[PDB]
C-alpha cells in the first residue's frame, strides 16, 4: 500500500476490506453538526521528554517513537475514563500548501496535520494488543495552516537530514511533543479509525479547533524526504494524506 495511483487510498479497500467501513477516518467536521457536549472534561496531556527515543524514516512518512513501558507520558481527561500512554507521533502532508491535512473543519484542508498517538494502559499491555480495540487507541490531531515558520517544529525537522531514506533511525531524545500542541485545548472528538493501513477502527479522535502555524519552507522540508532506500533513483516524499471519509452517522461532539 501507498499514496501512489496504483496502490493509493482509493485502492485500500481491495487489500484493506475496512476501508470501507462505518468508523474510517479522516472526516469533514461540519460545525452546525457537531453536539456540544457538557460530560466533556478538558484534556491533560503530561508527558516526559525522556521517553522519546528515535525517529524513522518508514517509506510514506517519519515516526518519532516514545518509550511506552509505563505511564511517564499520558493523556487522560476529554471522553475518557482511562489512561492513554504517548507513543508516537508523525505528521501528514500534501503534494503543494493547498491541502496536506486530513481532517478538515467545514470543507477547509490546511496544509498538514500532526498526529500523536496514545494506547490504553488501564485496559491493554501492550500497543500490539491495544491497536485492533475499538476503545484501544486515543489520537490528537493538530491543523496545520501554512503561515509563519513554527520554532517548535526546529528539533523535529532539524533531524530529517539523518532519515532521509526509508529505513534510516536514529536516536531522537529529550523532547515533549505537548510544546508542539495549541495553546487552547478546545477539541471535537468522533470515532474513528487509523488513517492508513491497517485502518483499524480502534482511535478516539481529539481533533483540536485551534491550528498551529507552519511555513512553506518547513513544508518543503516534510517533501524533502526519500521514499527510496539509500543508493536507489531519489523519490521523494510529496503526500501521505487520505482523503476524508463518510460519517455514516457518527456524532462529532464539541468540548466548546
Ligand atoms: O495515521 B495513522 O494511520 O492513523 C492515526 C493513528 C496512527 C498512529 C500511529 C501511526 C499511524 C497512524
Ligand atoms: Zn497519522
Amino acid at each position: 500500500w501507498g499514496y501512489d495511483d496504483k496502490n493509493g487510498p482509493e485502492q485500500w479497500s481491495k487489500l484493506y476490506p475496512i476501508a470501507n467501513g462505518n468508523n474510517q477516518s479522516p472526516v469533514d467536521i461540519k460545525t452546525s453538526e457537531t453536539k456540544h457536549d457538557t460530560s466533556l472534561k478538558p484534556i491533560s496531556v503530561s508527558y516526559n521528554p525522556a521517553t522519546a527515543k528515535e525517529i524513522i524514516n518508514v517509506g510514506h512518512s517519519f515516526h518519532v517513537n516514545f518509550e511506552d513501558n509505563d505511564n511517564r507520558s499520558v493523556l487522560k481527561g476529554g471522553p475518557f475514563s482511562d489512561s492513554y500512554r504517548l507513543f508516537q507521533f508523525h505528521f501528514h502532508w500534501g503534494s503543494t500548501n493547498e491541502h496536506g491535512s486530513e481532517h478538515t473543519v467545514d470543507g477547509v484542508k490546511y496544509s498538514a496535520e500532526l498526529h500523536v498517538a496514545h494506547w490504553n494502559s488501564a485496559k491493554y499491555s501492550s500497543l500490539a494488543e491495544a491497536a485492533s480495540k475499538a476503545d484501544g487507541l486515543a489520537v490528537i490531531g493538530v491543523l496545520m495552516k501554512v503561515g509563519e515558520a513554527n520554532p517548535k517544529l526546529q528539533k523535529v525537522l532539524d533531524a530529517l537530514q539523518a532519515i532521509k531514506t526509508k529505513g534510516k533511525r536514529a536516536p531522537f531524545t529529550n523532547f515533549d511533543p505537548s510544546t508542539l500542541l495549541p495553546s487552547s485545548l478546545d477539541f471535537w472528538t468522533y470515532p474513528g479509525s487509523l488513517t492508513h493501513p491497517p485502518l483499524y477502527e480502534s482511535v478516539t479522535w481529539i481533533i483540536c479547533k485551534e491550528s498551529i502555524s507552519v511555513s512553506s519552507e518547513q513544508l518543503a522540508q516534510f517533501r524533502s524526504l526519500l521514499s527510496n532506500v539509500e543508493g536507489d533513483n531519489a523519490v521523494p516524499m510529496q503526500h501521505n494524506n487520505r482523503p476524508t471519509q463518510p460519517l455514516k452517522g457518527r456524532t462529532v461532539r464539541a468540548s466548546f
